[PDB]
C-alpha cells in the first residue's frame, strides 16, 4: 500500500464533499470512518475550524501541534482516523481563507507523518488490511 495515494484520496474526497476540485476498500473504510468521526464530533470539529485561525506560515506549526498531542500516548486505528479528519479539516479551512495551494503542502505533511512515525505501528498491527477487517465493509 502507497500512503502518499492514500493522502491524496482521502484529501481529494474531503474537498469534493465541500465543493473544491483539487486497494480501494481502504479509501471507502477510511471514508466511512472519517465521516462518523467528524458527525460524532461536530461540535469539537466546529470550535477546531472556528479557532484555527490559518496563516501561510502558521500552518505547518498548527498542523504538527495538534498531530503530535493526538500521538503522544500512543497510536490507534481512532486516532488514525482523527488524523486524516484533521487534515481534511485543515485543507477546508485553506480553501476557506483563501489558501488553496496549502492543500498541496498539507497533503506532503500528512504523508510525510504517515511514512515515517505511523508506518510502524500500522505494519505491527495488521497494516491497513487489518484496518478494513476492523471497521471496513
Ligand atoms: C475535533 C477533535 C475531535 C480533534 C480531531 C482531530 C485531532 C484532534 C482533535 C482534538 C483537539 C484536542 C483534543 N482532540 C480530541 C481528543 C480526542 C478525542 C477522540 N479520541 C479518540 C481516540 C480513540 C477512539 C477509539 O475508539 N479508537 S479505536 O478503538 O481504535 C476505533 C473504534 C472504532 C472505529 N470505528 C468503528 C466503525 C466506524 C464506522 C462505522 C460507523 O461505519 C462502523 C463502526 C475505529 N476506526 O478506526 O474506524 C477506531 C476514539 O473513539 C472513536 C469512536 N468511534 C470511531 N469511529 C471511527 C473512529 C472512531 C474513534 C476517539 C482521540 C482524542 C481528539
Amino acid at each position: 500500500y502507497d500512503n502518499r495515494e492514500i493522502v491524496m484520496k482521502y484529501i481529494h474526497y474531503k474537498l469534493s464533499q465541500r465543493g473544491y476540485e483539487w486497494s480501494e476498500v481502504v479509501h471507502l473504510t477510511l471514508r466511512q470512518a472519517g465521516d462518523y468521526f467528524s458527525r460524532r464530533y461536530r461540535r469539537d470539529f466546529a470550535e477546531m475550524s472556528s479557532q484555527l485561525h490559518l496563516t501561510p506560515f502558521t500552518a505547518r506549526g498548527r498542523f504538527a501541534t495538534v498531530v503530535e498531542e493526538l500521538f503522544r500516548d500512543g497510536v490507534n486505528w481512532g486516532r488514525i482516523v482523527a488524523f486524516f479528519e484533521f487534515g481534511g479539516v485543515m485543507c477546508v479551512e485553506s480553501v476557506n481563507r483563501e489558501m488553496s495551494p496549502l492543500v498541496d503542502n498539507i497533503a506532503l505533511w500528512m504523508t510525510e507523518y504517515l511514512n515515517r512515525h505511523l508506518h510502524t505501528w500500522i505494519q505491527d498491527n495488521g497494516g491497513w488490511d487489518a484496518f478494513v477487517e476492523l471497521y471496513g465493509p
